[PDB]
């Protein structure tokens, strides 16, 4: 077999991904690797669809959130199901990677969000712990705004809203669900009116209290975040990204999961895989064995320490685990290693879905439209594609 030439069209970035090919290779002294690395995320996802259909994919290549369901139903991934390199990592990680029951492709990393909040803002309204529930946080939003202050400020303009996945996240975990948590409506065995009503329902319940101000619409993430660190603002969804400006700040901030649907330990954060790794199905037996043997060292503690701290994302492998920031320990503990993560990943269209669910959850928080309707269009637009 000698030395075996095989190539990776990397999503991530040199920055990202640079030191983990370094020490692959290093360590791999029969194994060429040949990188390319994609420009922006469009333009991966086209130039990684052209080249699997050409005459040289590349044997190594990476399952997104906006090409994972193109890929796989294409047959150009292999089906890794099985493997020993997938040990340490959770098995409902494998969802977004799975296709009628076969793995074909393994996440090894993921980002989280969840509520960073005022203390002195919250001892102000009677706070000393943040609320659990949902109806705990539209009192304790109602408190804060008669004080002048602002409640919670969101960015309802870029993607689903954080807070709202939050509460539909607990709304399916609280009744056991847990990984792909709108499986259901990706199946056809329910659809969004079952089960994003009742969720929208409470998400416009804040609305209607003053809590989802209507002052919130149209305003970015760092027009958010400005208020937060001014000192107007209780609350603000954000993640392990803006640590550093809030550390920075005047503020005593502190973090909390999303406030539970009903229950009052049914808290989740947001969160999901930073992308999946997979390997070409049209590839040599010798290029299929080397790739095999980049994924296993990705899923390896230098492999992985090399790619998080790189990243900055957390690592869903328990080969290695970085000790939290002080601020995240509760989110990383509690509710990250327990699973308690998830965002929307739809598996058709997803830019078409989000846009729908963007003008959407902006009517609902300006009173134009009811939950159902909401719903109902999320339908209507679903069975369209």
């Amino acid at each position: 077999g000698g030395k075996t030439k095989i190539s990776f069209y990397s999503y991530f970035k040199d920055n990202q991904i640079g030191e983990v090919v370094k020490g692959f290779e290093k360590k791999n002294p029969d194994i060429t690797l040949d990188v390319q690395y994609g420009q922006d995320p469009a333009q991966y996802i086209s130039t990684l669809q052209t080249r699997l259909a050409g005459g040289k994919p590349p044997t190594i290549f990476n399952l997104t959130m906006d090409n994972r369901t193109d890929v796989m139903k294409s047959g150009a991934a292999l089906d890794i199901s099985g493997e020993d390199f997938l040990d340490g990592i959770d098995d409902t990680n494998f969802a977004l990677f799975q296709q009628d029951g076969k793995t074909y492709g393994m996440p090894v990393s993921a980002w989280v969000g969840a509520f960073f909040y005022n203390k002195d803002i919250l001892k102000k309204a009677g706070y000393d712990k943040f609320p659990k529930t949902w109806d705990e946080f539209i009192e304790m939003g109602k408190k804060i705004n008669s004080n002048g202050s602002t409640a919670f400020l969101e960015d309802f303009n870029t993607q689903i809203a954080g807070s709202f996945t939050g509460l539909l996240a607990s709304y399916y975990g609280e009744q056991g669900k847990s990984g792909d948590l709108d499986a259901d409506i990706w199946s056809g065995k329910s659809t969004f009116t079952k089960d994003w009503t009742p969720v929208f329902k409470r998400w416009e319940a804040a609305a209607k209290a003053g809590v989802i101000p209507q002052k919130s619409v149209g305003l970015s993430a760092d027009q958010v975040k400005q208020e937060f660190v001014s000192g107007n603002l209780g609350v603000m969804r954000s993640g392990p990204w803006d640590l550093p400006d809030l550390q920075k700040s005047d503020i005593d901030f502190g973090v909390a999961p999303f406030p539970a649907y009903s229950k009052e330990d049914g808290q989740w954060i947001n969160g999901g895989p930073d992308q999946g790794f997979a390997i070409a199905s049209r590839a040599s037996d010798k290029e299929k064995a080397a790739a095999k043997k980049f994924l296993a060292y990705l899923n390896s503690e230098e492999g992985l320490e090399a790619f998080t701290s790189a990243a900055g994302t957390l690592s869903l492998s328990s080969k290695y685990n970085a000790e939290p920031p002080a601020e995240l320990k509760d989110v990383v503990d509690n509710y990250f290693k327990q699973n308690k993560f998830y965002w929307v990943n739809w598996p058709k269209s997803p830019t078409v879905m989000s846009t729908e669910g963007i003008a959407q959850q902006q009517k609902i928080v300006q009173g134009q439209i009811s939950a159902k309707d909401a719903a109902k269009a999320l339908d209507a637009k679903w069975a369209t594609l």
